[PDB]
């Protein structure tokens, strides 16, 4: 009972969620955990503090208004390094005289400066990569190559330019985040372990390639236990949400009244923004089906005028935010039109829902390539090259290709094999269970 982990996610939904889920595993194994949330995020969730994972607050330098009040991404990340370094040190010091001092920092691999704080206080230090091995390996190769990548890549020859992360195909875009994803490897060989939110059996070739450069421990998937191994009965869903849902039994009740495999689920995660024109083609494309579509509140203005009040409430429904895990488990869902964020992708792969891949940026084009051509669990929509948008009739074709045809009945079979491989990996003796045990043993 001696070890104590301070877990520091990048302050966004797709990073806080896998960090918290991993903390629930550690707690089940006997390791005490504290999750470090920025003050802005903490005051937005109003979290329920009566739980097995304690909460501490740190600062990114934007306590009042968070990221949207920062001038720029580069200013945000530099100020987060400054204030985050000092406020993470504050938590360590405040726990020094306690019953269980902090002994280990699990920090988002996006924040390599947290290793320096852990090492200053003599702690165990492990970066946590929330993206899959193939993506991280691609970034590692570019980092070794002064931030460039010459295709073809010898060990992954099937990768074309349109499959690499967006920073390689959109020249000069988001230079501060490009630098961030490359500099995850600036010091990662000096950490006690390298953790990755994937499971070995999902990416055998890339895991072993990446491991040759630096030993990594796959510890995923971070899907709640009740849906897979079921050894942690208290782990029944995601319990830290940065977004309000109107208490959606509304959503699951409605899905129950629908025929099996009849609903197209459409969701673009917590972050990605679609243009006016993109929303136009999407709304026209999906209105050919029975659909459940998350349109985040900030995105509604880009819907075509009068769209919300012309959805027929017998076949279709539009939400501000969904209980995605419950949606993807419900049998009324025929396919998942997704931006190919890594958590959404892994959730779809484990629940056996075939995907229509509509990647937008960052690692999403990589996940899309793996969804279609490696795991063969869905189809990527084609975007015209001069314009860069996917029009309504290609989107509609891609959804049909996954709902009905001969291509359809193949991809349903393939995607159903991943759930068992994940349950095997999380159960006693599995790949991920063994790696989590290795980490827990070191921490204490
Ligand atoms: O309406 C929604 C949309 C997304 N999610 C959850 O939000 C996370 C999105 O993370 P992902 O890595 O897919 O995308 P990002 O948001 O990081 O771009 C996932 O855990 C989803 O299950 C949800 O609960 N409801
Ligand atoms: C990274 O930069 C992009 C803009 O290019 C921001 O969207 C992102 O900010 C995130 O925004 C989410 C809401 O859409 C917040 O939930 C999240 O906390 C915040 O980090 C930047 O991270
Ligand atoms: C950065 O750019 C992409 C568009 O390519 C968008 O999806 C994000 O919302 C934005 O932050
Ligand atoms: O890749 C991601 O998921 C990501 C998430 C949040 C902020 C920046 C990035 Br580059």
């Amino acid at each position: 009972k001696r070890g104590h982990v301070l877990a520091v996610p990048y302050p966004s939904q797709g990073h806080i969620t896998p960090f918290r889920q991993f903390c629930k595993r550690l707690h089940f194994k006997g390791l005490k955990t504290t999750l470090a949330l920025t003050t802005f995020v903490f005051n937005s969730i109003n979290p329920d503090l009566s739980g097995p994972i304690s909460i501490a607050t740190i600062s990114d330098g934007y306590d009042h208004g968070g990221f949207e009040t920062a001038d720029s991404i580069d200013d945000y990340l530099k100020d987060f390094k400054t204030s985050g370094s000092k406020t993470i040190a504050d938590i360590i010091q405040k726990h020094q005289t306690s019953d269980n001092p902090i002994t280990c920092i699990v920090y988002d691999a996006f924040l390599p400066w947290a290793l320096d704080v852990a090492r200053e206080f003599g702690l165990v230090a492990t970066p946590f990569f929330t993206q899959p091995c193939a993506v991280n390996y691609v970034y590692y190769l570019s980092y070794i190559n002064n931030g460039s990548l010459q295709l073809p890549i010898e060990e992954l020859p099937f990768l074309e330019l349109q499959d690499l992360p967006s920073f390689f195909s959109v020249s000069g875009s988001y230079p501060a985040y490009f630098e961030m994803v490359l500099q995850q490897f600036i010091n990662f060989e000096k950490a006690d372990f390298v953790l990755v939110n994937s499971f070995q059996e999902l990416e055998l070739h890339e895991n072993e390639l990446w491991s040759k450069a630096c030993p990594v421990l796959t510890i995923g998937p971070t899907i709640p236990s009740i849906y897979l191994d079921q050894r942690i009965k208290s782990d029944t869903g995601y319990d830290l949400n940065l977004f309000e849902s109107k208490d959606d039994s509304f959503c699951i009740n409605w899905l129950d009244t629908r025929p099996q495999g009849s609903v197209v689920y459409v969701a673009f995660g917590s972050m990605a923004q679609l243009t006016n024109v993109q929303m136009e083609e999407l709304a026209s494309a999906v209105s050919n089906f029975s659909f459940l579509w998350v349109v985040r509140s900030s995105e509604e203005e880009k819907l075509p005028s009068g769209f919300l009040e012309t959805v027929n409430k017998e076949k279709s429904l539009v939400l501000k935010w969904s209980p995605q895990l419950q949606v993807l488990s419900n049998k009324a869902i025929g396919c998942f039109l997704t931006h190919c964020g890594w958590n959404s992708t892994m959730e779809a792969l484990t629940f056996g829902v075939p995907m229509v891949a509509m990647p937008q940026w960052t690692d999403q084009p990589m996940n899309a390539k793996y969804i279609q051509d490696v795991w063969k669990a869905g189809v990527r929509v084609k975007t015209e090259k001069e314009s860069g948008i996917a029009k309504r009739e290609e989107i509609e074709f891609s959804i049909k290709e996954v709902m009905e045809g001969e291509r359809s009945k193949e991809m349903k079979k393939n995607v159903k094999k991943w759930r068992d491989l994940a349950v095997k990996s999380l159960n006693e003796g599995g790949s991920t269970d063994t790696n989590i045990d290795t980490f827990v043993s070191r921490v204490q």
